[PDB]
């Protein structure tokens, strides 16, 4: 007798379709209707709660009385909740941000009761290949998933269960819904209803079934509980007396089906992208739409994982505290934007306009815990080290690389609180002479800068003892040439009176010619805009950088399509207008601008073939033929002791029903290509299957994109442009923008916000290298890009902490460094990193001198079994130390 | 021995010139500390935690694992918490959200121990008259404020600190003023030299106030954290000085003490508090005009709650025994949320009003969703198989309690083709292709109903049921006009959509096109050349000329005040060739498209900025308008029905225009002495001559839904929605503020606020309403009312029901009466209505509901009246009477 697993549950996108509040209301019927069968039905065995908690906190908002009730549910075992808090895109959110999700799951979970040690990814657009490592550092054996294997080639599986290896050879148990998570939606309860309903149904899970023990999902999206699946299951055991019906739950179905596995069970390896199918519906252009979502959600995250939890982290020894409730409820708000259908960009404009309220609350709480750990440091910083009369300021490095910046840091120089007119101290120190400054370190030797600007304005100050203090102040912004500062340490310095120390050296720029050089490369900027580029250490050159590509797009927030007739405009042909910027020793910049007349939007004929959900496939509009404008500007920003050359584009866009990408040829037609992913250096294939159809092969990226061979190599890293492709010549494409005007799915929504009109700023940058070992060393300056430098002011004082001081000794090496900041109760030191190779290399932390105290998973558990804290990094590892 | 009562406390503007999260992280450092010295400090007596509820929600929330902490320290009193939820502008937010945020506050006090029973007031711009009844309403005794009092010592003036504060309704509340600011006693020194300086100073100033020997020390200020030392200061002050007893204490111990020693011979103030007799220029008024997008949805939002899905889902109740409390309290502390005086009167920084926009998004649509449940559960429950087969049947609501005439559009489904019939583009264009029949409406007995189709739509369509998976579908929908008539208060006719020759209107076309002109049966409207309008009352015979004018001026202010640049003299459309179109034209319904393109300055010029960087006060600001002029055009939609002589107005522009203040006039043509105002639960008189020690040139007050002119003979009143800024010109002209827009904040500070100048497409309503005699202003004022109130159509379809086709929920004693709330108690679901008397004198008001009289008359808690007053007992002058039906 075969037996027949259902599992009620009803799976919840948190806002989709709907204005959040709209599927936030149908939540309250949907649990109160879970909490009534529990109450009123005592064979009514369990509800999967969607493994995500964050519904038992979206719940109780609106109805708080029923706290106790909820709990109960939970401790008896008949809700079941947890393990993650929201249920994420894994590929468009951080590295951290997918671990915060289980950190924060199992610690909300705690206030229930026991989660469900599943990994849930029912929806998910692809899975990250370090998902197996993941789920057992976080003490989760298996994961159920629906998209990414298909069920009966290397993405294939002949059974609905399987296992999962992922690159660090870590196995777990992969149970994939060969038949969707719907099969066991809406049982009958009626005689010649449930007979022609079963007849299929068990057929149709006996195809993938490699045990006597089936799997039947009694849900769908937004599905409400179905209040008399008791009786349509024991009408199912009368009319099958072969099969046994049971309502069951994930942990006795994983249990038992686990127990009779067979040894011929399949295994999947590395990320799971659905790069076996027509490439149709990978839904990859997710990483395209709504490209702000995906800027604001870089910047918050690197607020703090890279700048307010290192500092928070450092602040601790000063003041003994760490603000755990404060970073927890960033955290959470942060993480309430990265529910699939949030950070893709594929809802309404109402909900969307709704994560931007969600990202602005998120950010600046990530701005206030830096701040005061900012202050705490800096207060505590022995600066009376410096001259009477000198501005102190104090430089903090808050990633775990070598940083090479030309940053700027503005220091107060003069203040005139108001407490007569405020007004006469304004034009007071607007007539008041401006000296020649300098700056110094703490031994006293000058340091070389630039007196970049100065500005006389209001401000303010929020004594944590005392009332608000207003004045007038004047601000000096000061360059410096910060030449590989060391990893997690602060260098202090100070502003005084005195002749400027000038930068000495050839400029780096040659403006007759629009050239630049530096000790790496020889840059040239071409009439059409593009760039051509030497690498100096090895003699490659690179031409036709930077180039501009727009081509029309009448798909959804889900898909790219051209249209079929379109060619695409690009700026090859075009006559940009360059300028020098900037040009000293350490930093010259050429701004490019371009412009091309490009069509307005689609046609009219899409708005019919969107009204009646045509097929996007089948779609026959062109792009306009009225033009408009389009303008192109481009920051290139070369500095003295750096091989990377960054670009900043900016444009005010008016143009819908298009994309735009930049376009990076390397020359080198390769066989795979690299991409940064989840905690892993992911190698892909630039050669589709033999059943892919698209003709585009859309790419998730976080950080970066690489393409090399034996001899030289091109890395190209962003700041929130998720989505490249890598074209047969060997070019990256890097997607900017792309604008259009339905949701798409299984209706017709429109979201004329998802043209993403107005002005946007694009940050990415390139970086060549030669041998393939010297990748690695651009994959960690990609990641440090992405973190700015700390700069803050404070006044002369004595003070326990050392002017200069390295709080973290990093083992060199190609590691990427994630996180730091301190475990829940204990506030011990965590730090956690990961190998970026394929092989065993040495990692060895200390802070000062003192070595780590153990290793720990990402819930901060120590290992079992215990690894040593100096033994070496095992391949695609992610290792976090304990520092007590 | 005189007695110094030292209350500590923290007034705390949940957002304001930070973002909102930089002030909540410094939240939980002040209450942080506070229990920190709660739970150590013997000697710590309590701590005011700002009269507002929401700091204990808004602690607990980044810090849950406190709430133990938070309960204990409330149980023990020594955190004084309430009584309100929220701290609000008091003429900016509705009559019923003000007694939302008392009654919530209340039961939000009642789950921590209980509240402060004392109003509290300390910031708020102008206090509403009807505060006394309302605090009384509400069982609290007395309020404390800050604003609208001028204390002098030995009208709006107080020889002492304390008062009497009467209403209209002359109730009369113990009145408290903080006459040295809720700040005089803040930051109380702790060392002998400066302890010394500070109480001579500060003993002086509270004693040129008291009439008693009891001392109030407010030991606080705005975003001040808690004075660790206060017990170290208050100990050395009672050893310095023998002749004061210095008391940490509190608000209920001091209001106890203070009122049992109160001289006879205390002063009363009656009614408002706007600051009538100061100089004019700090009294924040033109709040009310400051991002009037704020106000447009406040006002939406409100209308929502309040008059659509409280009222809907209390006659729901009767078919399905259930009522959304918990989602109602939901969206009523989101919309409260949006309520602090910071908050809506739009004085923060840019990144707190996006954030309010959220809010406000929110608890709309938790009250779109509260009313299509409530609308679905009764149209199921209406016998619609009264109707003939094939028949499409549609329910009217009128959810308010006037006598509602509109001209309604109904949009009706008359096909549906589901998507498993086949290919979705197929189906679009299968019903797109598909004939249309000509329709006809009949009522529940068969007889034909006058209609007329207005246009059809094939477009994609679902459902979302309650027991299934969502059901998408391709369909057809027919939009129908309906003239209604009267319609009875707070009840549902039902109608249906048979195929027929349809029932046109009969009678004369309403508009004369050729000339520009409509006219009815009560007035004649011209639109001439100039785009104003001439109207006249033909049951009164008076006529009204340059009507709907409209005024440009700069304004280099900020969002607190305006002030127009030194030599801006205004622009205006009084001198502008309109381009003048009729829109609509039928027996029932005429419109006409009113065009108007002016020249205006872009901005101030380059000196504005200068001036509010170096915060220089705004009187002294040389700044004026750019001599740069661009485009501006203005397009209004005049409408007229037949069967009311409302007319309504809809000015829509494309702002791109910044530092300038847009107003339409009204010129009444009669200089009277006196004005009214729809205010709190109370049509407030106000004066046309200016105070004496007044010295701006302008006068702006608050509205709410309307303003009025009226002599003896004849009268012009103005409704609006969310244009709540308005002034009475000299020569009687009515000028209501469209929209304001600055560049600053302003106050203590220079915080740039682009975001404030407004720009993009605003669409305005508001309309015009003639009377004759003054009692006829009432009627104005109800239709005004009713006018914020749209209908509820619903279509279902064909089924027997328990519920009649025709039915009146509840019979309202007709009259000068406002009716706002109609919605049921939290855990009894006993029917509650509220009303108030817009008149001072006795009027007769009996309620029933199905011939049933009321229970009991209740205040605004919803609990029976101490002592209690007769359901049949005649409604007393400017009373705001609550009913529960058990």
């Amino acid at each position: 007798k075969k037996k027949v697993y259902i599992v009620s549950h009803s799976h919840w996108d948190r806002e989709w379709y709907l204005p959040y509040e709209e599927h936030h209301m149908r939540l309250i019927e949907l649990v109160d209707n879970v909490l009534d069968l529990i109450e009123n039905d005592p064979e009514f065995n369990s509800f999967h709660l969607d493994g995500q908690t964050i519904i038992l906190d979206d719940y109780l908002q609106v109805r708080p009385e029923k706290k106790e009730a909820v709990k109960k549910a939970v401790q008896a075992g008949k809700l079941k909740i947890g393990p993650f808090y929201i249920l994420q895109d894994d590929f468009l959110i951080s590295s951290e941000s997918n671990v915060r999700n289980m950190l924060i799951g199992h610690l909300e979970s705690q206030k229930w009761g026991a989660p469900v040690q599943l990994g849930y990814f029912p929806d998910t657009f692809g899975n990250m290949g370090q998902t197996p490592q993941m789920m057992q550092l976080a003490n989760l054996p298996a994961a159920a998933f629906g998209r990414g294997v298909k069920p009966i080639s290397d993405y294939s599986s002949q059974y609905s269960e399987m296992w999962w290896e992922g690159p660090d050879q870590t196995k777990i148990f992969g149970l994939l819904f060969a038949n969707w998570y719907s099969n066991g939606n809406e049982i009958p309860s009626e005689k010649e209803a449930a007979i022609a309903f079963w007849k299929q149904k068990l057929a149709d899970v006996e195809r993938y079934a490699s045990t006597n023990h089936l799997l039947m999902m009694n849900g769908v999206d937004h599905q409400p509980v179905q209040r008399d699946i008791t009786k349509a299951i024991a009408l199912a055991n009368e009319l099958f007396p072969e099969y046994e019906f049971i309502h069951s739950n994930f942990d006795d179905y994983l249990k038992a089906v686990q127990e009779e596995l067979p040894e011929d069970l399949g295994t999947v390896t590395g990320e799971l992208t659905s790069q076996e199918t027509d490439g149709w519906y990978t839904l990859a252009n997710t990483s395209s739409a709504r490209v702000y979502l995906k800027q604001w959600n870089t910047k918050v995250q690197r607020q703090l994982e890279n700048i307010a939890e290192p500092l928070a982290a450092m602040a601790y020894e000063v003041t003994g505290d760490y603000p755990h409730d404060q970073f927890d409820y960033a955290w959470k708000t942060l993480l309430q934007n990265h529910p699939h259908d949030s950070i893709c960009g594929c809802s309404v404009d109402e909900v969307h306009r709704g994560m931007m309220t969600r990202f602005e609350n998120a950010n600046d709480v990530g701005h206030f815990l830096a701040d005061e750990a900012t202050r705490q440091l800096t207060e505590a910083i022995d600066t009376s080290v410096f001259p009477e009369k000198a501005h102190p300021f104090v430089l903090f490095n808050t990633s775990g690389y070598q940083k090479t910046e030309v940053v700027t840091v503005e220091v107060e120089i003069e203040r005139l609180p108001f407490y007569g007119k405020p007004e006469d101290l304004y034009h007071e120190l607007k007539q008041k002479a401006t000296p020649d400054y300098q700056v110094i370190d703490p031994t006293g030797k000058a340091v070389a800068s630039r007196i970049v600007k100065e500005d006389v304005r209001f401000g303010y100050d929020l004594p944590k003892d005392a009332f608000r203090q207003p004045y007038m102040a004047k601000y000096l912004t000061v360059e410096l040439s910060v030449k590989e500062m060391a990893p997690f340490s602060w260098d202090s310095f100070a502003l005084i009176q005195g002749e400027t120390k000038a930068f000495e050296g050839s400029l780096l720029a040659q403006p007759a010619t629009n050239e630049m050089e530096n000790e790496f490369i020889q840059v040239k900027i071409e009439n059409n805009g593009s760039l051509t580029i030497a690498d100096k250490k090895t003699g490659e050159t690179f031409s036709k950088l930077l180039t501009f590509e727009d081509t029309g797009d009448i798909g959804n927030e889900y898909i790219f399509f051209k249209p079929t007739e379109d060619q695409g405009i690009t700026t090859e042909n075009v006559t940009a207008e360059i300028t020098n910027k900037e040009n000293s020793p350490v930093k010259a910049s050429y701004q490019i601008k371009q412009t091309v007349m490009l069509p307005v939007a689609a046609d009219e004929r899409l708005e019919e073939e969107q009204k009646a959900v045509r097929e996007f496939r089948e779609r026959l509009a062109q792009r306009s033929t009225t033009l408009r404008p389009f303008e192109i500007t481009t920051m290139v920003t070369m500095i003295k002791e750096s091989n990377q050359l960054f670009f900043e584009t900016t444009i005010n866009n008016q143009i819908k029903d298009h994309r735009l990408r930049v376009l990076f040829p390397t020359g080198m037609v390769t066989e795979t290509h690299e991409a940064d992913s989840i905690y892993e250096v992911v190698t892909r294939p630039n050669q589709v299957s033999d059943t892919w159809e698209n003709p585009t092969n859309p790419q998730h990226q976080q950080a970066f994109v690489n393409v090399h061979d034996q001899n030289k190599g091109v890395t190209i890293f962003n700041e929130g442009l998720n989505e490249y492709e890598v074209l047969a010549d060997g070019t990256i494409a890097v997607t900017l923008i792309r604008c259009v005007g339905e949701l798409g799915d299984w209706g017709y929504f429109a979201t004329p916000e998802a043209q993403c009109q107005g002005e946007y700023t694009f940050k990415y940058g390139l970086s060549l290298h030669g041998k393939p070992e010297e990748r690695f060393a651009t994959y960690q300056q990609a990641y440090s890009a992405q973190i700015p430098f700390t700069a803050a002011t404070t006044a002369r004082h004595e003070g326990k902490l050392a002017p200069n001081h390295v709080y973290l000794t990093h083992a060199e090496g190609p590691i990427g460094w994630t996180a730091v900041k301190r475990q829940e109760q204990t506030n011990h030191l965590v730090v956690r990193g990961f190998n970026l190779t394929a092989q065993n290399i040495p990692c060895e932390l200390h802070k000062e001198t003192q070595p780590a105290t153990c290793l720990t998973n990402v819930l901060e558990e120590p290992l079992t079994p215990a690894i040593e804290v100096d033994a070496p990094l095992r391949p695609f590892e992610i290792r976090t130390w304990r520092f007590e």
